[PDB]
């Protein structure tokens, strides 16, 4: 319970940060918001909300636009999301 749940509350923080991040493209702070969204799809299995997740960050974290930094801040909430799994 607690594992699992504080690393849902850290991605959805994190999400949240992204999609307002004005430091990462347009398209980044989208898919963060899409996500947020994806995992607040409260009638659909967990597994299954993170592994859209998932396959959207994994997208954008291959996208030569993004800055390092928006790199690593993808890569973080990946890495919660793949353990949270």
């Amino acid at each position: 319970v607690r594992v699992d749940q504080n690393l849902f509350n850290e991605v959805m923080y994190l999400l949240d940060e992204l999609s307002q991040d004005i430091t990462v493209p347009k398209n980044v702070r989208k898919v963060a918001q899409d996500s947020k969204a994806k995992l607040s799809q409260e009638n659909e299995s967990l597994d299954l909300r993170c592994a859209t997740v998932l396959s959207m960050l994994d997208e954008m974290a291959n996208d030569p636009n993004v800055p390092a930094h928006g790199r690593t801040d993808l890569y973080t909430i990946i890495s919660k999301l793949e353990a949270l799994s």
